[PDB]
């Protein structure tokens, strides 16, 4: 990232502190949990509201030690009162505008929000995991402020868990206990802490909702579909991924040998050897050459990150995930709760940056064959069969004579978003109750309010809806200003937080009481639907068809020979 953007960010975060202290008040107030009585402080927002602000809330051991690479454990009780006045450090990560690695192997924490901690009724409780491809990302409110939707009669509640190598180390050797998954683990036990506790804050145990946007969407999705957080809640949605995305999971088992040689490790490729020098290492030099595991063969065929969720190898006490997501679908308890899943529209605009770098990238299009679902490709991918399927996909989103960097983006919309969300919806109308899912796509476009992933994907100054962008109309940022009431940012601040809200509480988003929803009729897909019906969610709220379903059905006939495989 730039000098120039590292500046401004360092004076933001400066900026921030002050507005942070400014923003604290001096009422704390103290709730019971079953660990132990934690100390709250209300704060205020820029909208001249208020809100009670619990953060560090432990819901497993520090995972240090001993304890690193490992299923979660349950926190240590405490006498007295925990002081939850102050946020903890976000997990171990490169710091996506300085470069360097930041944060703590201590970063195990939730953090709570209510703007009445004594309401008459029991209120909604919305849980959000944040995104990053699970090696980024934190609940501090410089990035995840819940300004927004403490405007709302909820409870919100933004969690932690482990990020990267630390998270998702996979050893096959049943002997060392290190399966894989320990940051889907910790997200368990997140749950698990929120529903026996929600209710000393207000909430309602029967009226949960989990959402997350990017791999938090992927983990709110893992979250559904594993049996260790069965009925732990009412209502999932997915904001841009789910688990049955091509970046959502990896087998990731030879890897570790990879990170220890980068890092130092002398010795044979055996798993307990390799354990015994990555338990020893320092976590920052760890998560620093996570960049550097990835072979030219693996970025050629699209593996996005080296550690991630894995289908374990065995099967402990905490599994997560025993087979493939596809394979989990099939008997998975959240398919029968009402599910809300949606894509901005042109989430590949997000690899702008990407391609800035790589202009080389642009010619994978000529036959598209880098893209073909590596389910369905040979490892070379020079089988004529890998041709012809990457021809359907060239005739997808190959405009011209010429690939463009737009027909790429466009490309990676559907490669990294649409069609996996396709396939997921097909896939699990074959095993559900009939419970509905309802469809959205977020297509409003500004840049008079922003979040800093736009800092990230070179995203300042350029046109359309990308990946992350909808992040700014729910949550604060450190980069957000206070807008005007008849703005249409402020519109769309209000009626996203008002859909989510009404969702999480009655598991059907439409309401009247939304400004721009009186004429629509938002219904839930159905099986024998053909078409997809969202709700397009610009300046105006409109129930359209999904505009990309043609691109859909056109990555769909790819399978037109492997139908068992879809």
């Amino acid at each position: 990232v730039s000098l120039m953007e590292k500046l401004k960010w360092k004076i933001k975060c400066i900026e921030n502190k002050f507005l942070n202290y400014r923003l604290t008040t001096n009422e704390t107030v103290v709730a019971e949990t079953e660990y132990g009585k934690v100390k709250g402080v209300k704060r205020l927002t820029v909208y001249d509201d208020s809100y009670y602000s619990f953060e560090g809330i432990p819901y497993a051991q520090p995972p240090v030690g001993e304890l690193r690479f490992k299923a979660p454990q349950r926190p240590t009780p405490w006498a007295g009162v925990r002081d939850c006045c102050n946020h903890k450090d976000k997990s171990v990560q490169v710091d996506f505008i300085t470069g360097k690695v930041c944060g703590s192997e201590d970063c195990l924490y939730l953090s709570v929000y209510t703007n009445n901690l004594n309401p008459e009724t029991k209120r909604p409780v919305l849980v959000y995991i944040h995104g990053g491809g699970f090696i980024i990302g934190e609940n501090h409110r410089d990035m995840y402020g819940p300004d927004y939707f403490i405007k709302k009669d909820v409870v919100l509640i933004n969690i932690q868990y482990r990020l990267g190598a630390l998270g998702f180390l996979s050893l096959n050797s049943e002997d060392l206990n290190v399966p894989g998954n320990a940051g889907l683990k910790d997200q368990v036990m997140a749950l698990r802490w929120i529903k026996n506790n929600c209710a000393n804050f207000g909430g309602n145990p029967d009226n949960i909702t989990v959402f997350g946007e990017s791999a938090g969407a992927a983990s709110t999705h893992y979250m559904m579909l594993t049996e260790q957080t069965r009925g732990l809640f009412h209502r999932g949605i997915l904001m841009s991924g789910n688990a049955i995305c091509p970046w959502a999971n990896t087998q990731c088992q030879h890897r570790a040998f990879t990170l220890a040689k980068l890092a130092g490790y002398k010795g044979e490729d055996n798993d307990k050897d390799v354990l015994e020098f990555l338990m020893k290492a320092k976590p920052q030099d760890l998560i620093k050459l996570e960049e550097k595991v990835l072979t030219l063969e693996e970025r050629t065929n699209k593996v996005m990150f080296p550690f991630g969720p894995t289908v374990e190898p065995y099967q402990t006490a905490d599994c997560v995930l025993p087979k493939h997501p596809r394979e989990m679908v099939k008997t998975a308890w959240g398919n029968s709760i009402p599910t809300m899943m949606g894509n901005t529209s042109y989430e590949g605009l997000f690899f702008t940056s990407i391609l800035k770098q790589m202009p080389l990238l642009v010619k994978e299009l000529e036959t598209c064959v880098n893209f073909v679902p590596s389910e369905l490709a040979d490892a070379e991918r020079t089988a004529p069969e890998t041709l012809e399927m990457g021809a359907k996909i060239k005739k997808a989103h190959v405009t011209g004579e010429t690939p463009t960097a737009d027909n790429f983006m466009d490309l990676c919309s559907h490669f990294y978003f649409w069609f996996p969300m396709h396939r997921l919806l097909q896939l699990r109308f074959n095993h559900t109750s009939g419970t509905p899912v309802y469809l959205y796509r977020f297509d409003f476009d500004s840049e008079d309010l922003i979040n800093p992933y736009r800092i990230m994907r070179s995203g300042r100054g350029v046109k359309g809806v990308s990946h992350t962008d909808e992040l700014t109309y729910f949550f604060w940022n450190q980069l957000a200003k206070r807008m005007p009431k008849e703005s249409r940012e402020y519109k769309t601040i209000e009626r996203m937080t008002g859909i989510w809200t009404q969702f999480a509480t009655t598991g059907n988003p439409y309401s009247n009481e939304i400004e721009g929803m009186e004429n629509v009729s938002w219904d839930p897909i159905e099986k024998s639907d053909e078409v997809y019906k969202c709700l397009n969610i610009s300046d105006e709220l409109k129930m359209i068809d999904v505009p990309e379903m043609g691109k859909i059905k056109q990555w769909e006939s790819m399978f037109e020979k492997h139908r068992d495989l879809f």
